[PDB]
């Protein structure tokens, strides 16, 4: 991909982050602290799993950024709608307003509905997302592998001002903790 000039600088938005969360000074990396942050409860916050938002909104343009997963067992990457639910229960899925793939139990997945396999040879230390929104487009190559494509969803309906989407994931396992970092453009 020819995607790289597009880059934008994303930082995370502490106001969204689920109440665990530890975001870095310079909004770069977050990681699942081992209890709560010690932070009021708000409208925006992610209730029931490890996420957060970027700060940024996408309404039109190309977008570009790169974040690294080195050593997680579990986390979902991708843009979701401002409006995207924030509390109780919920799948990730289009028609929910999220466009994302994940890392689960050994096996790389999109969030489809139904969730659909990925075949990638070289697991990602670092993954690319692409975002053309006038094409409903949203790509995601791995930066391990000189990046190659993981996955594109075509025909988006995003519906809405888009945000940059992450999940750092649990760790029941003890092998989870590592952060996610957005990488240097
Ligand atoms: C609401 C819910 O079922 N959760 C979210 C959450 C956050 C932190 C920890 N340690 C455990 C759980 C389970």
């Amino acid at each position: 991909h020819h995607h790289h000039h597009h880059m934008v600088h994303i930082t995370l938005d502490r106001n969204t982050a689920n109440s665990w969360l530890i975001i870095s000074k310079d909004r770069r990396q977050v990681r699942m602290g081992d209890t709560h942050q010690n932070v009021s409860d708000n409208k925006e916050r992610f209730s029931n799993y490890p996420m957060v938002l970027g700060a940024q909104r996408f309404s039109s343009g190309k977008m570009y950024w790169e974040v690294d997963v080195t050593q997680k067992e579990a986390w979902d990457l991708g843009v979701c709608r401002d409006s995207v639910q924030r509390k109780g229960q919920f799948s990730l899925s289009p028609e929910n307003g999220f466009w994302t793939i994940w890392l689960w139990q050994d096996s790389y997945e999109a969030g489809t509905s139904p969730q659909t396999t990925l075949h990638i040879q070289v697991p990602p230390c670092q993954i690319g997302i692409f975002v053309d929104y006038e094409a409903g487009v949203v790509s995601f190559y791995n930066i391990t592998d000189h990046g190659s494509l993981i996955y594109t969803f075509s025909e988006c309906v995003f519906a809405g001002p888009l945000r940059p989407f992450f999940n750092v994931g649990f760790n029941y396992s003890g092998g989870n903790a590592a952060p996610l970092k957005l990488c240097p453009l």
